[PDB]
C-alpha cells in the first residue's frame, strides 16, 4: 500500500535525498534528458511508450524530449519538497500515478528508472547508499500503479 | 504561433511575474488550493471538468484536490524557471497543452483562470500590474490550445 511504502522514508533516506537532489536538481533540463536517454538506452523496450515525441536518439535537440525531461524534473522537484509531510507526499504521488496508470505503465515498468537514476547519480559521485535512497521513493510510486 | 505569443513576455513582464512568483509560489499548497476553488466559485461550470476530484466542495481537506493543486503550481514554477529562454518555455508549455488539448479545454475555457489569479495576487497585495503580466503568461498558454 502506497501509505506503508511512504513510511519507509526515514529520517536518513530524507536526507539522502534532499542532499542529492540539492546536486542533481541545480540542472534540471540537462541531468532530466540524461535520464531519458539512458532509460531509452539501456531499455529500448519502453521507447515504445512514448511514440509521442518522435524521434527520441536526437536527445536535446528534439523539442518534445526536451519538454517532456524537463516537466518529469519538477514532478521530482514535488516530491522531494512534500517529504516533510507524508499526507501531501501521498496525494501528489497518486495524482502522478493516474497519468502513468492511464497508459498502462505497472509497478515493474516504472521501476525500470532506477537503472538510470543510479548512473546519473554516479555520475555526480553520489554512490549506492543515494541510488537506494531513490529506490525507496520510486517504491512509493510502484506502490499506487 | 506559440512563439509569437511568448514575444509578448518582454524583460518588465518577466520581472513582475517572478517577484509576484517568489510570494505566490512559497506557499503552492495553500495558493494553489486557493486558485482552483476561486475557479469554481466564479466559475461553477468549470467544475464538470474536475468529476475526478470528487466533492471539491472540502477544499484542502480533499486529497484528490489537494494534490492536484500542488501540482498545478510546479507547472507554474516550471513556467517561470523557463522565462529566460523563449526555446525551453516553449516546448515545455507544448508539453503542457497536450493534456488540456486531450480534455478538449478551449483557449476560452482555460482563459477563466485569469480571474482568479488576479484575486489570488490581490490577496497577497499584488495589484492590476501583476496580474496583467500574469495574463500574458497565459496567453502563451492559451495560443497552444
Ligand atoms: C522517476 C520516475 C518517473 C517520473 C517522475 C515520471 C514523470 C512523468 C511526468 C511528469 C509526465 C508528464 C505528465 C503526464 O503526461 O502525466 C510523464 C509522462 C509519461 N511517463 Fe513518466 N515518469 C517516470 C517514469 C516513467 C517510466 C519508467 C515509464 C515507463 C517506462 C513512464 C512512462 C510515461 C509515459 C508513456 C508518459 C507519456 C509521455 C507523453 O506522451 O507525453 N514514466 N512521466
Ligand atoms: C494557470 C493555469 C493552469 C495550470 C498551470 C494548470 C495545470 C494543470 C496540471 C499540471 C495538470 C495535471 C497534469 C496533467 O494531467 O496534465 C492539469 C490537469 C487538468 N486541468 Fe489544468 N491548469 C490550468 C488551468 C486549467 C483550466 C482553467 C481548466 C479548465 C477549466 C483546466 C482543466 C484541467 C483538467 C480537466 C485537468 C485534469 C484534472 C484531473 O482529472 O485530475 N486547467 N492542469
Amino acid at each position: 500500500s502506497v501509505y506503508d511504502a511512504a513510511a519507509q522514508l526515514t529520517a536518513d533516506v530524507k536526507k539522502d535525498l534532499r542532499d542529492s537532489w540539492k546536486v542533481i536538481g541545480s540542472d534540471k533540463k540537462g541531468n532530466g534528458v540524461a535520464l531519458m536517454t539512458t532509460l531509452f538506452a539501456d531499455n529500448q523496450e519502453t521507447i515504445g511508450y512514448f511514440k509521442r515525441l518522435g524521434d527520441v536518439s536526437q536527445g536535446m535537440a528534439n523539442d518534445k524530449l526536451r519538454g517532456h525531461s524537463i516537466t518529469l524534473m519538477y514532478a521530482l522537484q514535488n516530491f522531494i519538497d512534500q517529504l516533510d509531510n507524508p499526507d501531501d507526499l501521498v496525494c501528489v504521488v497518486e495524482k502522478f500515478a493516474v497519468n502513468h496508470i492511464t497508459r498502462k505503465i505497472s509497478a515493474a515498468e516504472f521501476g525500470k528508472i532506477n537503472g538510470p537514476i543510479k548512473k546519473v547519480l554516479a555520475s555526480k559521485n553520489f554512490g549506492d547508499k543515494y541510488a537506494n535512497a531513490w529506490a525507496k521513493l520510486v517504491a512509493v510510486v510502484q506502490a499506487a500503479l
